[PDB]
């Protein structure tokens, strides 16, 4: 089947390699080319490729895989400590939206993704449409001012600030990415949106392959979505009641 990374110039691989560093600000194991190449061989194994040390655009696909291009550690304007909201009530506002698709495809899917987190965790989410809110969600073109290289269609699709009392909590989706609703020839917004919002709620990734924000995240709509309740158990301590026989 056709894809873009098989028709783009060889330059893509060093770009995609350079990209890997920014996921943590720095990564010590992605620094030195000896280690770059050792850790890219480890990427192929983690994803399940039949050749560790393949040179094929399939390997670019695992490097550019739908996720953000930002420090996914406490950083991207944050002190060292796990972020969480200081309440169980949070608001949100769709400040902006896409022209290739009507408003619904945002407003109903951010809400639905927040509903995914907020049925399990007793988090209340209120929609603001005029006024101040906690989570300012916008769709933007990437000339508007964030660190790192700009981005259009291709690698990187949102950034998200973790729970903050002003400037934090908030996301900018990529309006130059082609998101779908009914058409299927885009990135599934609801899918992507979930971990974008998971950022806005202050969670991390999980080693459990039943987890949603497991890094081998994709573009198209899941068949077999599930949560690790094992991860969420320590989120339930932060917003939920203490109700053990020994601790209540
Ligand atoms: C008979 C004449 C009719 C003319 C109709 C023109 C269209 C009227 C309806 C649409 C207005 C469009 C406004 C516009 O595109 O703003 C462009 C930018 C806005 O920043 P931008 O990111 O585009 O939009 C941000 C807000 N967002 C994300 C929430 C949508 O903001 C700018 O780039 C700066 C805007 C500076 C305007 C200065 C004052 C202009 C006065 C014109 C008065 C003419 C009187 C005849
Ligand atoms: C007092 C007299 C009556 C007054 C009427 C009401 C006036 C209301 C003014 C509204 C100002 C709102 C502020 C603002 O940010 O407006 C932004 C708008 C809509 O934003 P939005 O709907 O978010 O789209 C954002 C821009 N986009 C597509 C690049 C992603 O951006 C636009 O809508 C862009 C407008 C582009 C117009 C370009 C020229 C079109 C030509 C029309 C004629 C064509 C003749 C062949
Ligand atoms: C010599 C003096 C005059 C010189 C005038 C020259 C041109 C001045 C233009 C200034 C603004 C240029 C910016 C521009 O073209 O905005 C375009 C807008 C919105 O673009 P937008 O949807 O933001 O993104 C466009 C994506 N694209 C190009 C791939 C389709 O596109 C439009 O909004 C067109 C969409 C259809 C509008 C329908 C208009 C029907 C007539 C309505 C009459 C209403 C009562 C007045
Ligand atoms: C830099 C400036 C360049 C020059 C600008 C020249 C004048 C431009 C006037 C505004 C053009 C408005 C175009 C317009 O969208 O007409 C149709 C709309 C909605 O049609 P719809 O298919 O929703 O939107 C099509 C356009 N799209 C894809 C670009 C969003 O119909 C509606 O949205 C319903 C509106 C009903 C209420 C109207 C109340 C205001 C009356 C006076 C408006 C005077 C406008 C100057
Ligand atoms: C009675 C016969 C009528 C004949 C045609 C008249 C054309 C007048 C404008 C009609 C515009 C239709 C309304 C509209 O806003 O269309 C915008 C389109 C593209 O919007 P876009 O969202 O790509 O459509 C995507 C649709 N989707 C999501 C389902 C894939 O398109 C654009 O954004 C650009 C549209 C450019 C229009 C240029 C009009 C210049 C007219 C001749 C002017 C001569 C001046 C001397
Ligand atoms: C002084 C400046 C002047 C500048 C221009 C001002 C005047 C502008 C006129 C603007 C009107 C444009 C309307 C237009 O583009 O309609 C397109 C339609 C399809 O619209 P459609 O895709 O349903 O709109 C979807 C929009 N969405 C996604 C937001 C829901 O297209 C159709 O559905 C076509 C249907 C044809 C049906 C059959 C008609 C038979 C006609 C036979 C006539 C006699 C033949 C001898
Ligand atoms: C006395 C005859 C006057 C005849 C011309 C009157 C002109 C009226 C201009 C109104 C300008 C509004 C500009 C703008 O949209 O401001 C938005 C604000 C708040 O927006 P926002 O907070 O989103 O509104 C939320 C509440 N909502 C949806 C239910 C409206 O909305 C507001 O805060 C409303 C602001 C109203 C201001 C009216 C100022 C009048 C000074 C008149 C001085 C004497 C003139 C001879
Ligand atoms: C004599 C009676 C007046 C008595 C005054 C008594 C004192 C009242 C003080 C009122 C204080 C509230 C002021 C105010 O903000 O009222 C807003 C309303 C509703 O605005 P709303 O739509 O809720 O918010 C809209 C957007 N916004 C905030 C950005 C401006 O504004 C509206 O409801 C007006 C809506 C006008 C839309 C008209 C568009 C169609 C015009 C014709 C178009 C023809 C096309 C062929
Ligand atoms: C007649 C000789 C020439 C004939 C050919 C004309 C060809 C015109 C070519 C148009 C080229 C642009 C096409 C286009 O799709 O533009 C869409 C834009 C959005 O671009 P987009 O990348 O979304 O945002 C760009 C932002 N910018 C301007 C800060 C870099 O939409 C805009 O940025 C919205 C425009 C908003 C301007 C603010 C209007 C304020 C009110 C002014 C009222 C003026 C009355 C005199
Ligand atoms: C009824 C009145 C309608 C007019 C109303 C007033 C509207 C005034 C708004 C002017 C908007 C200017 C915005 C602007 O400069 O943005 C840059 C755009 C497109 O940039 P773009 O191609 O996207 O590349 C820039 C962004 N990049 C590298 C990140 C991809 O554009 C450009 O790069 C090219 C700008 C070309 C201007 C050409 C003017 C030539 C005629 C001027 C008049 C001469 C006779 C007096
Ligand atoms: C003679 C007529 C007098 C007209 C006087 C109008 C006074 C209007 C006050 C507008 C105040 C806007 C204040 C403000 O900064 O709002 C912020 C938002 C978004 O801010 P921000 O997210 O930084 O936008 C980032 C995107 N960037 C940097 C790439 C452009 O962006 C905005 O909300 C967009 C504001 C666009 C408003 C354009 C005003 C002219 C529209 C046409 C009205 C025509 C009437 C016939
Ligand atoms: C009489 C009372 C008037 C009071 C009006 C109040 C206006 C408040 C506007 C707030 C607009 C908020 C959104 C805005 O910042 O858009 C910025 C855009 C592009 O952002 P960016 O591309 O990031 O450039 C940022 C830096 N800047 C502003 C120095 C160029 O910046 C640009 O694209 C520059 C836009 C330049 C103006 C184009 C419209 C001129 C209108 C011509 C009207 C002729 C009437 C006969
Ligand atoms: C007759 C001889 C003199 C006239 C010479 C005219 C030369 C015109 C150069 C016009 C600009 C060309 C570059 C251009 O298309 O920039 C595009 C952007 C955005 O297009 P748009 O689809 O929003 O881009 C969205 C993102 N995308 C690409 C991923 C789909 O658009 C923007 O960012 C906004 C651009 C504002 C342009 C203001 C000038 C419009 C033309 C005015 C001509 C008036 C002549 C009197
Ligand atoms: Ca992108
Ligand atoms: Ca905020
Ligand atoms: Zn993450
Ligand atoms: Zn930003």
């Amino acid at each position: 089947l056709p894809q873009e990374a098989g028709g783009m110039s060889e330059l893509q691989w060093e770009q995609a390699q350079d990209y890997l560093k920014r996921f943590y600000l720095y990564d010590s194991e992605t620094k030195n080319a000896n280690s770059l190449e050792a850790k890219l061989k480890e990427m192929q194994k983690f994803f399940g490729l039949p050749i560790t040390g393949m040179l094929n655009s399939r390997v670019i696909e695992i490097m550019q895989k739908p996720r953000c291009g930002v420090p996914d550690v406490a950083e991207y304007s944050l002190f060292p400590n796990s972020p969480k909201w200081t309440s169980k009530v949070v608001t949100y506002r769709i400040v902006s939206y896409t022209r290739d698709l009507p408003h619904i495809t945002v407003d109903r899917l951010v809400s639905k993704a927040l509903n995914m987190w907020g049925k399990e965790i007793p988090l209340h989410f209120r929609k603001v449409v005029w006024g101040t809110a906690d989570i300012m969600i916008g769709f933007a073109r990437g000339a508007h001012g964030d660190s790192y290289p700009f981005d259009g269609p291709g690698n990187t699709l949102a950034h998200a600030f973790a729970p903050g009392t002003g400037l934090g909590g908030d996301a900018h989706f990529d309006e130059d990415e082609r998101w779908t609703d009914g058409s299927s020839l885009g990135i599934n917004f609801l899918y992507a949106a979930t971990h974008a919002l998971g950022h806005s709620l202050g969670m991390g990734h999980s080693s459990d392959p039943n987890a949603v924000m497991y890094p081998t995240y994709g573009n198209g709509d899941p068949q077999n979505f599930k949560l690790s309740q094992d991860d969420i158990k320590g989120i339930q301590k932060l917003y939920g009641k203490r109700s053990n026989s020994r601790k209540k």
